[PDB]
């Protein structure tokens, strides 16, 4: 047994990560608890398209590198998040469509991945490409309107840019095996594997709440994606109300699936959360451990 989340995960070769925000890196409580507890970091915003390429062709890695360097100085690996996405696009990219957008998408992938080549264990190459609801359709965006192949092109680009990185597709509302969105993502990954599209991993954001609740069948989802020949990762876990039982359940689903790489929670203290009103994380506002912390640690320790 181990006394911290990352170390406990590492006993089985897994990680326990968090999202890190550069604007919080002057908060001594934040940096010390995050430093102690996690062995994997995702930048909460700093590696997104707008942050890294604020004008076309003009990269700015200052905030991204602050997060990256904090991670490596503190003994963590890094998940890169995210290269191609409808959200948080800079204005210049929102104005592009079709072939011009395709070139810009490719250029963005190449430039960001080159900056971090060999340094990033997993990239969320593509984020949130499916619609919610019963259709299983692709989400509408400039990217999708450029062609159904946008996603595969992004992956092929990423494979060439950094052959050392695990290339992940990341999404939410894809945890429940019975949901249409989950099935759409399953069919995509299966199709990609069958056609030689390079994809190594699927990220389950795992933003569980009353409208999109955890189900025990998450384990079935994880198993079934693993059986396609991809790793699986829980990438942005948070749970409305931070119920200890649900947190243990998710943890045990990862531990039960050999291809589950690890778990990232989407922030440190409840007050750091993008959904702080839902108190959905493992640490209280004052940095103390919640009941859910103990349930996760105990699960990681068997
Ligand atoms: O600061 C928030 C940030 O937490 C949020 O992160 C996204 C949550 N939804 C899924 C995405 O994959 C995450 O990047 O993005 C919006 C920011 O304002």
């Amino acid at each position: 047994a181990e006394s911290t989340l990352g170390a406990a995960a590492a006993q089985s070769g897994r990680y326990f990560g968090t999202a890190i925000a550069s604007g919080r890196l002057s908060d001594s409580t934040y940096t010390s608890i995050a430093g102690r507890e996690f062995n994997m970091v995702t930048a909460e915003n700093e590696m997104k398209i707008d942050a890294t390429e604020p004008q076309r062709g003009q990269f700015n890695f200052s905030s991204a590198d602050r997060v990256y360097n904090w991670a490596v100085q503190n003994g963590k690996q890094v998940r890169g998040h995210t290269l191609a996405w409808h959200s948080q696009q800079p204005g210049w990219m929102q104005s592009l469509s079709g072939s011009a957008l395709r070139q810009a998408m490719i250029d963005h992938i190449n430039g960001v991945m080159a900056h971090y080549k060999g340094k990033i264990v997993q990239w969320d190459v593509v984020n949130e490409a499916f619609a919610d609801g019963s259709s299983g359709a692709r989400r509408d965006s400039n990217l999708q309107r450029s062609g159904n192949d946008w996603i595969e092109v992004a992956f092929r680009t990423a494979r060439a840019a950094d052959p050392s990185a695990k290339l992940c597709y990341n999404d939410y509302n894809v945890e429940n095996w019975t949901w249409a969105k989950t099935q759409a993502m399953y069919n995509m990954v299966r199709d990609f594997k069958q056609r030689g599209v390079p994809i190594d991993c699927v990220g389950f954001q795992s933003h569980f709440n009353s409208g999109s609740p955890y189900n025990s069948n998450f384990r079935t989802t994880l198993q079934n994606f693993a059986a396609l020949g991809v790793d699986v990762a829980i990438t942005e876990l948070d749970i409305q109300g931070a119920p200890a039982s649900t947190y243990a359940n998710v943890t045990n689903d990862c531990l039960a699936v050999s291809r589950c790489l690890g778990i990232t929670v989407w922030g440190v203290r409840d007050s750091d959360s993008w959904r702080s009103e839902q108190t959905p994380l493992l640490f209280n506002n004052d940095g103390s451990k919640k009941a859910a912390y103990t349930a996760v640690l105990d699960a990681l320790n068997g």
